């Protein structure tokens, strides 16, 4: 199956767009990354950066995620990043989203070998 590794780049990566162009970006690229299959993901961010420099963050600032896990790193610098959450008209399987863009550091968990990242903790 799908490695964890992969799952987060299909989820989260987004390298062909430097930010999100309008307001449609979360409708659209949630549909295509097969986000909303089974049901509506209420919440989920794309980073608009190379993956090297995201798979980087696993030796960057070492820090503890939202559940205590110590297997969590923090950029040291910003990034482009898309937030997309579910709307109050969202109705599966016509999932519907609000698309955010902003520059914030990310926060992610890195496992195995190589070591790299395998979920998105948060944005700060």
């Amino acid at each position: 199956k799908e490695t964890a590794a992969a799952k987060f780049e299909r989820q989260h990566m987004d390298s062909s767009t430097s930010a999100a162009s309008s307001s449609n970006y979360c409708n659209q690229m949630m549909k295509s990354r097969n986000l909303t299959k089974d049901r509506c993901k209420p919440v989920n961010t794309f980073v608009h950066e190379s993956l090297a420099d995201v798979q980087a963050v696993c030796s960057q600032k070492n820090v503890a995620c939202k559940n205590g896990q110590t297997n969590c790193y923090q950029s040291y610098s910003t990034m482009s990043i898309t937030d997309c959450r579910e709307t109050g008209s969202s109705k599966y399987p016509n999932c519907a989203y609000k698309t955010t863009q902003a520059n914030k550091h990310i926060i992610v968990a890195c496992e195995g070998n190589p070591y790299v990242p395998v979920h998105f903790d948060a944005s700060v």
